[PDB]
């Protein structure tokens, strides 16, 4: 393939993971292998196998990370990803005014650990709609890009 992509997720509600399932989509279309698991089903280490590294979180409460994250959330930090690729998207809410909170606290984990963000990270607001739809599809075009 054009080279290999895991994207973990985490849902509660069904929104987070229909955008990583549109992200998964295009690479898949544009050539790539792409592994899409659940976080509680996979090891953060297993991004040290992949290219492209991408976490698709929904936050909970007053901005912290679903509960099944905060392990994950803990192996990463711990780890070395010079090299990789990554990006990260979710969806959220305002009614605790912290939308999405939990995207930018991925970005500053994954920038922790020396991976490169590859593209601007796509927050969406609740279910994805055609135009939230295009800009997951150019996030996944421009990480496909730089390879």
């Amino acid at each position: 393939g054009m080279a290999l992509a895991k994207i973990v997720f985490a849902s509660m509600t069904g929104n987070t993971e229909e955008i990583a399932d549109i992200v998964a989509d295009k690479l898949r279309d544009l050539g790539l292998d792409v592994d899409v698991d659940e976080c509680t089903t996979v090891d953060a280490s297993d991004f040290l196998e992949a290219d492209i590294a991408i976490v698709a979180t929904y936050t909970y409460g007053d901005g912290e990370l679903p509960d099944e994250m905060m392990d994950f959330y803990e192996d990463l930090a711990d780890l070395n990803l010079n090299g990789k690729i990554y990006g990260v998207v979710g969806s959220g809410d305002t009614f605790y005014d912290e939308f999405c909170k939990a995207v930018d606290d991925f970005d500053r984990v994954f920038v922790s650990t020396g991976a490169e963000k590859g593209s601007e990270c796509v927050k969406v607001d609740l279910s994805a709609e055609e135009e939230d739809i295009e800009r997951l599809e150019q996030f996944a075009e421009e990480l496909a890009a730089k390879v």
